């Protein structure tokens, strides 16, 4: 028998599912989401790291003028510098005074510590979804894993489970993302081959130990001061190194939906947005047949207390005549109340306890405990306890499920004017058809 | 100097945008896609492949009854046989006549052949667009390679490309596609867990390494022929092979556009989709000067030949007067001619040969060489062959490109009656004028 449910895509909160199927004692299903997954796909353009500048001994010729050699390095930069009479800790380096030139030159490398200090910048396309289950299934617990894009079947206890799709598409991943050791970023980062200095990707690979390596630092050669040899220069501080400063909030603390975000691989979990549809193929060797159930005649519901407190506040006592001993399933007829136990025991003449929990100021509801039912009342008090540290358990409310009270006021007011506004067009209608009488 | 155009998604067409840089003689930069490669980013759903179905030596046991318990195995099936009486070679197996019993199982399990011989079912989300353009830059043939995002910007001769992002999203790839070898398809493959016997799919393995079998071949073990040692079975043939024979055509043969299709990686190439953006960062020595550049007056064209052929049929003969000696570009004024030489060389009072394609039948266009254009007119014959097996390097005509002469008609036929027109309509203004000047 394939029955089809559509629960909340909310993780940790367990939901009741009746399934019905005639000829067999109804059967209820506690499926409760444990993680939710959403997997991004994803496409490495380039790592970003920091540089390292690499300045070879200058070289200087005491008489003669030093020429310039173009290089392919990353950012090739050379100079000479005429007029340049260096001293060193013995003496003056050169025999000439004036005719003394130095040629300096540079160039950028990705550094060492690339290989473990770097971001990854990253294309993001769609997500695989993924998703852990945990169904109460004749009364045990089995956990369901399997793909959330409705093209995976799990079987566990002959049970096949097809889980998904999901209803959103929402990810909290935007197309172009930056991994940084855990931290993943939401950022447009700059087009490869095109970064700047002092900026996120001014030095660009792509991949940590290719030898393809992009720089934009600006480096620039200055003269050397007069006396010294050594290569003074100007160029932008690295920008990945100012990045790491200036990153702000990961996404697991800026998410949508109380999205977790984790790393290797790249994961959102747990993002409460949307449904999530399931199907279950339930063998018939699961099913009790409807006479072979315990009848429940002779019920009565007392309930003794109720607090919507959104944690079960509420308890409910029904007394029942059973036919004979055996289990019965325990189904909530109305959305506004969900009740914990998915199924009871039942013997002779005996009374049972359900959990309930509602946002109703006034819980008026039927219960199903097993192939029959029993209409329940009660006045709920509110909780003392302004916050919790838990979702509520149960649904929330319609502008039609105010308390009976509320009800009963609204019902004599609103009577009340109709009831004035009935008698006021009778009497014009009494006088308009007099007036139609004397034409 | 930054120059954005547009050249359209076709391969192995060259196109010519003219970069007109104020102060600076024309340039014409020539631009051929060699190769347009649209890579999906896959996603394996699972493999799939030919089954074995593993049969253990049947187990017989004489005066007593065997039995077995269910095993975890893919597709395990067991089954007992009483009353079996086998022989072998030498006689009777049992010495007991009817107390006999067989027990039979059997298993299906991925063939060793799985690791060469197998299907792959993917998922396909977005393709990466990537590009390899031919552009004819001061003169010489560079290849740039890039991605065709509008990322990776390029440079070349210190000539910096970006390429894309591509003016359409189509693929050949639908989001699910199977792979065998060379050959992608677009089939909507099963759902993992949930195959169908006789059909593709009917074994799945999440990878070819993997010992995680799905297996629903539909084994039903079989009452053993009187006398015989051996385990029949009834069994749905692999769906693997069923599947290689019933493949029909890969998207190599079918897919629109022209589409190329190449596997590992997976890959569309050459599709003739939509356009392609170009942005072209040119450094300031690849100009020249205007007073550098030769400069050319009294200029004249005549067409000794004309055909509106696919090909480079008709041919330019331009005189001029050069200031100086040198070569400048040849750009076509009008969409509706393109002339196949990018730049020439000038000297003296000479003259020129172009060669260009339109489909005009009058063809009626404007030179510009050395930023001096003269105006050319042909009357074009049609080709004498039906069909070529290359594409056209001219563009498409227009409802407004008629020939002179038939548009000489048009104007004739159109001012003959909007004459009559204009007549009836003035004597009718005139009379009622003087129907208005009565009274
Ligand atoms: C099926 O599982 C549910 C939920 O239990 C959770 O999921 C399981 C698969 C395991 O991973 C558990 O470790 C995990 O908690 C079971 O219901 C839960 O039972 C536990 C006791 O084992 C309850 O803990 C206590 O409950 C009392 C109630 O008065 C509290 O006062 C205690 O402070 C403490 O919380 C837990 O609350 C309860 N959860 C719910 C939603 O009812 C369920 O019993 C189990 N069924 C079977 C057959 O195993
Ligand atoms: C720049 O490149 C173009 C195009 O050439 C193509 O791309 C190059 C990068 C190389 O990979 C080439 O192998 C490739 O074809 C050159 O124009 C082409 O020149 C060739 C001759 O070298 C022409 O082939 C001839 O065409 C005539 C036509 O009548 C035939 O009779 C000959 O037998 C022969 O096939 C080719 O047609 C021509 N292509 C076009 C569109 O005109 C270009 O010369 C080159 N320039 C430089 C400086 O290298």
């Amino acid at each position: 028998y394939e029955h089809v449910t559509v629960i909340p895509n909310t993780v940790g909160v367990p939901y009741k599912t009746l399934v019905n199927r005639p000829g067999y004692s109804p059967m209820v299903l506690e499926m409760e989401l444990l993680s939710v997954t959403l997997e991004p796909t994803l496409s490495l353009d380039y790592i970003t790291c920091e540089y390292k500048t690499v300045i070879p001994s200058p070289y200087v010729k005491c008489c003669g003028t030093a020429e310039c050699k173009d290089k392919s390095l990353p950012d090739y930069s050379c100079k000479v510098f005429t007029g340049v009479y260096p001293f060193m800790w013995g003496g003056a380096y050169c025999f000439c005074d004036t005719e003394n030139t130095q040629l300096s030159e540079a160039h950028v490398e990705k550094s060492e510590s690339c290989k473990t200090e770097f971001a990854s910048a990253y294309r993001a396309h769609t997500a695989s979804a993924s998703a852990k289950l945990r169904v109460l299934y004749q009364g045990n617990n089995v956990t369901v894993s399997a793909y959330a894009n409705g093209d995976h079947a799990v079987t566990v206890k002959d049970a096949k489970f097809i889980v998904g799709p999901m209803s959103s598409a929402w990810t909290p991943f935007d197309n172009k993302i930056v991994v940084y050791k855990g931290d993943v970023y939401n950022m447009d980062y700059p087009p490869f081959g095109a970064g700047r200095p002092g900026q996120f990707g001014d030095i660009q690979s792509r991949t940590p130990e290719s030898e393809d390596v992009y720089a934009n630092t600006q480096l620039v050669l200055q003269r050397p001061s007069a006396g010294t040899v050594h290569v003074p220069y100007s160029q932008a501080p690295s920008g990945f190194k100012y990045w790491l400063k200036e990153r702000g909030a990961s996404l697991q603390h800026t998410a949508p939906f109380g999205c977790q975000i984790a790393t290797n691989p790249v994961r959102a979990m747990n993002c409460a947005v949307g449904n999530m549809p399931i199907s279950i193929d339930i063998p018939d060797a699961a099913f009790t047949r409807v006479v072979d159930a315990p009848s429940l005649t002779d019920m009565s519901c007392e309930v003794p207390a109720c607090t919507h407190s959104s944690d079960f506040g509420g308890v409910a006592i029904i007394k029942y005549a059973a036919s004979k001993k055996g289990k019965c399933a325990v189904h909530s007829m109305t959305n506004a109340v969900t009740i914990r136990e998915a199924e009871i025991e039942v013997e002779g003449n005996s009374q049972l306890q359900i959990s309930f929990s509602t946002a109703l100021a006034s819980a008026e509801f039927r219960v199903q405990v097993c192939s029959t039912q029993v209409h329940c009342a009660a006045e709920c008090h509110p909780p003392k306890d302004h916050i919790v540290n838990y979702p509520a358990s149960h649904t929330t409310l319609g502008v039609q499920d105010i308390s009976v009270t509320a009800m009963s006021w609204v019902q004599k007011i609103t009577g009340g004017v109709g009831l004035v506004v009935a008698v006021a067009a009778l009497i014009l209608i009494v006088v308009l058809c007099v007036s139609f009488s004397r034409h």
